Formats: structure tokens, sequence, C-alpha cells
DNA sequence: GTCGTTAGTTGTGGGACTAAAGGATATCGTGAACCGAAAAATTAGTGTAACGGGTATCCCACAACGCTAG
């Protein structure tokens, strides 16, 4: 900006606005309604998970009982429908590797990912 | 004496002549002239640059807090 390259942002009018986790509150799984409830400021909310009952099911409620860690997240609305844009801090996977092993990955228009490993390819 | 018949030539024509390997040849003579056919080569004619919003995609960088008081 003292040089001079970039211009001023020009925020658009769809933006996800953003909020923080100083705001998510009463979160709790009822399951009368079989959907986890919360307010985002002074809000009920019917969470609709749908056919998840594994993959973000188990995420949720890791935070519900106080085990997964969340930052500042965002909202969308994008006409008739609510999501929300949830920053959870996941941790790494520890597999078993070998350092050295090397995979061996090229990257073309013809073939995006062709890939050796010793005899094997991908 | 004369005519058809039969058998034995006699001349003439058509059909055979291992298997295995290999496998190169050279091939004259000349009369003219005009018309038609199609296949080929040569020649004659037309040309952009940036712009308004608005929006589809790309690369490229950064963010995604924590604490205190009413």
């Amino acid at each position: 900006y003292w040089k001079g390259e970039r211009s001023l942002p020009n925020f658009k009018k769809d933006m996800a606005f953003p909020f923080g986790l100083q705001g998510i509150s009463r979160l709790v799984y009822d399951e009368e309604k079989k959907a986890f409830c919360f307010r985002l400021y002074r809000v009920p909310f019917k969470t609709y998970l749908g056919k998840d009952f594994t993959d973000k099911r188990m995420l949720l409620e890791r935070l519900v009982k106080g085990d997964v860690k969340l930052c500042a997240s965002n909202i969308q609305l994008n006409g008739g429908k609510i999501f929300w844009l949830a920053v959870f801090e996941i941790e790494k996977e520890k597999h078993s590797l070998k350092p050295e092993v090397i995979a061996e990955a090229s990257l073309s228009l013809e073939y995006p990912i062709v890939v050796k490993t010793g005899k094997n390819r991908l």
C-alpha cells in the first residue's frame, strides 16, 4: 500500500458474516427433535445434519462435552437455507510412514496425478 | 462274276516317364500429319483496436483472538 499495487477492498453484499466463539451458547442435543439446538445471539436453531449420523455427528458432540476447540466462525445464507462455516481445530493423524520412502508425483493436464512409489504406479 | 464281311495288319494319334533342394536370364524391323483431349499453372481479388458494466475462471496472500466489566 505504501508503493501502491493493491486497491482498497470493496466488499460484496452476499458476504458470509463472521461471528466469534463468544457467541455460541445453549448447545445441546434435543433428542425429541433429533437435532442439536443452540442460540446464535438469542435465537433458537435446530441443526440439520440430515443423513449425516457419523461424519459431523460426533463433532458437535465433541464440543458439547468440551473435547474439540472452535475458532471464530462465519455464517452464509443462500436464499432460504442457512449455513454455518465452523472453523473446528482438528488434529493431525499419525500413520506408519517411512521418511526414506519417497513418492514421485507429477501433475499434467493429460494425467492430473501420476505417482511412483518403488514398483507401484498410480 | 460281283458285293458285303471278317480278321489281321499298318499308319497315325494321344498319354505316362521317383523323391529332397533351387529358381539368374532377353526379348529387331518405323509412315506422316492434324485434331482432340485433359491436365496443369498462372493470375486476380480483400485487410482492426479498445471500449461500458458485469461476471466466469485463474494465481496469490491472509484469517479463522483473548480478556474484562456491567
